[PDB]
């Protein structure tokens, strides 16, 4: 019992939106709360820094606004998963911004039902690779090119 009835898909300013982003008249379609939206995703792009996100507030007919991207593209939902989430206090000397490929494949996977890619290394490097533009480096994936 799950569907959709309108996905705003855009891209917004990260540390940077105000209560009057470009489509505002046509957010406000979840309940009437732009304040809330660009609130919170400031407290996001507020504690990590300002940059660009494709947001996908996902509205359902019951009203309900659902989505959660963090940073430009593959760092929307990488950047979490390369370990970016602090809490409160750092332990101290860290390299943040690492995955795995067990990772990228596992977010690849979910990211490549059948737009028109195949093989997992085309999607993976896709994933993979965005993060390693990222600064993020792969923590995993073996070079093994001989065993």
């Amino acid at each position: 019992m799950k569907k959709v009835v309108a996905v705003v898909k855009l891209q917004l300013p990260a540390g940077k939106a105000t209560p009057a982003p470009p489509v505002g008249p046509a957010l406000g379609q979840h309940g009437a709360n732009i304040m809330e939206f660009v609130k919170a995703f400031n407290a996001a792009t507020a504690n990590m820094g300002d940059a660009i996100v494709p947001v996908e507030i996902t509205i359902y007919a019951d009203r309900s606004f659902t989505f959660v991207t963090k940073t430009p593209p593959a760092s929307y939902l990488i950047r979490k998963a390369a370990g970016l989430e602090k809490g409160a206090h750092k332990p101290g000397r860290e390299k943040v911004g690492r995955i795995t490929w067990e990772q990228v494949l596992e977010i690849a996977k979910q990211k490549m039902p059948d737009l028109n890619t195949t093989d997992l290394e085309a999607a993976a490097r896709m994933i993979a690779g965005s993060a390693r533009s990222m600064g993020v480096e792969v923590v995993g994936a073996p070079e093994v090119k001989d065993a």
